[PDB]
This record gives C-alpha cells, sequence and structure tokens, in this order.
C-alpha cells in the first residue's frame, strides 16, 4: 500500500494515507523524491500526530535514482520511504 | 558531533560531514527541518554514494518541533535526523 | 454529498467529511438523529477545530421525523443537519 | 432567558422553556453539551411541535469547551445553543 507524495497540498496525501489504513491496510509506504521529501515527512507527522497516534514509524529508507528531465538532463535525485504501521 | 543543514551550498555540509568522519568520528548526525529536509538526504547520499563509499545510515529520525510562528501564533515544522556511521 | 452519522467510530465520519471536502466539495452535509445528534456535532467541531481549521458552518437544521416504531405504534425522532463549507 | 438541558426527563426542560416564553420572555436560549445535545434538540422540537408552533428557531450555535472530569481528565466536549423566539 503505497502513497506517492508530490506537489498537491499535503492534506490530499495524508487523507490518502489515512484512507489506506482505515481501509484495513496494516502497513503503508509513503514515498517521494527531490524537493517532495519534506512533504512526505510532513505527511507522516500529521498522520501520527493528528489522526492516529500509536501508528508507528516502522522504517525510513533513503536512496538515489536517475531522472530524465524534459530537457534531456539526466541526474541523481534523492528519494525517501517512510513505513507507517498500526 | 552533528551537522545542521541550512541553506548554504550543499557541498559545505557534505564537506563538514566528511571532515567530521575523517577525524575518526564514531558517527555524524545530519539534521534539518522543513524544506531543508530534502538537502539533509542529498547530503547523506552524496556522502555515502560518492565521496566515502561504504558509509552506513545507522538510523533516521523524523519528528515535529513546536515554534513561535511570528504574530505570536501556534507553529511547527517537521525535522529529520540522519545518523551516518563509518 | 452528505455524511450520515451512525454508530461507527467517530473518526470514520470526520474522515468521510474531510475526504468529501478534499475533492473540492461545494459543501458537505452532516446529518444524524436521536442520540447520534451529539456525534454529528463532535464531527463538525473535530473537523473545523482541528483537521481543517477555517471550515465554516454554513447552516444547521433540526427537524422531527416520523417512524414505524415496532409494534406498529406511532414513533419519531429529532434530526440534525450540519452544513460545512470551505 | 437560558434553559440548561441535562439528564432530567425531557418534559422538565420543555416545560421550563414554555414557562419562560409564557412568562413573556421573547427569546429563550436552550443549551447543553456532550450527550445532552440530543435532548436539547428534542426539547426544541417538542416545544415547536406540540405547544407553540409559530415559535421560531432563530439560531443554532455549536462549539467546543474544555471540561474537567472528577477524575482530573481534561477534554473537549461539544455544546449546542438553540434560540427559540415567538
Amino acid at each position: 500500500h503505497v502513497v506517492y507524495v508530490g506537489n498537491k497540498p499535503v492534506m490530499n496525501y495524508v487523507l490518502a494515507t489515512l484512507t489506506q489504513l482505515n481501509e484495513g491496510a496494516d502497513e503503508v509506504v509513503i514515498k517521494a523524491r527531490g524537493r517532495a521529501i519534506s512533504r512526505a515527512v510532513d505527511v507522516a507527522e500529521i498522520v501520527r500526530n493528528r489522526f492516529m497516534p500509536g501508528v508507528k514509524v516502522k522504517e525510513i529508507k533513503i536512496d538515489t535514482e536517475e531522472l530524465e528531465s524534459e530537457q534531456g538532463r539526466r541526474s541523481n535525485v534523492s528519494t525517501i520511504e517512510i513505513v507507517l504501521a498500526k
């Protein structure tokens, strides 16, 4: 059960996360790369702080990926993975 | 030990991380908050995936921190702590 | 749009309210009857005083509804309708 | 001219409301918090349905208040305010 964090308002992504767990889903994975990683973290704190305390931060994985820009630029962009579980 | 990641050139922070580990540092702690969170990650990847290959991410912590907004209102930001170990 | 508030966990209802407004809902209508009336209110407060600060109570309606008791006798319950607007 | 709705039978509170208006009193305010809010509404429907139709539901205000439990528990409890006027 993944949840990709992008540019949309934080709320969208957090609800999606809540509706995932609320949908049973025992463990959910929050992902994002580039400047979105901050939002990813934001999303995980809002969920664990304002909706489901007791929800646990199982894991946080950071890495690198190659991304091709619309202009043909190829570069390394960081990525994060936060695992939330009841 | 720690390395607070602000808005200076990303390289200063990796520099400081490397330098720290150089002296035979048990483990450097990269910390940051808000939109800076993405650079904390960039700094850890740049450091273990390029300058000091093999460095390990001993641990990663996310948390929320309360602040004094401005007009005296309630405010806060997410934080991240990346623990690098040789 | 509406959200009928029954006996499920209060959070499901706020969840549904939030979710509803999320999609750019003109205005969500929280409805309930009998002892449930108190939760309809809890859901509106929890939603505008915690999860989506600034939401406004466009209107509130109370009314009586006739029912088919059980043994075939005359019966009814009060109802409440809370209109939330972004 | 207030009327606090609590645990006593509905009738007590409705009569009090009637005896208020009957006592001249142009506008009366019915209040209650927690699980009593349903009774408050009940009271307003019984008055407007079985004693004084034409009486009008001027306003309905919902809010939150802090309450200290006998056991020292501090929490937010919803409240309602129904304004009845001839």
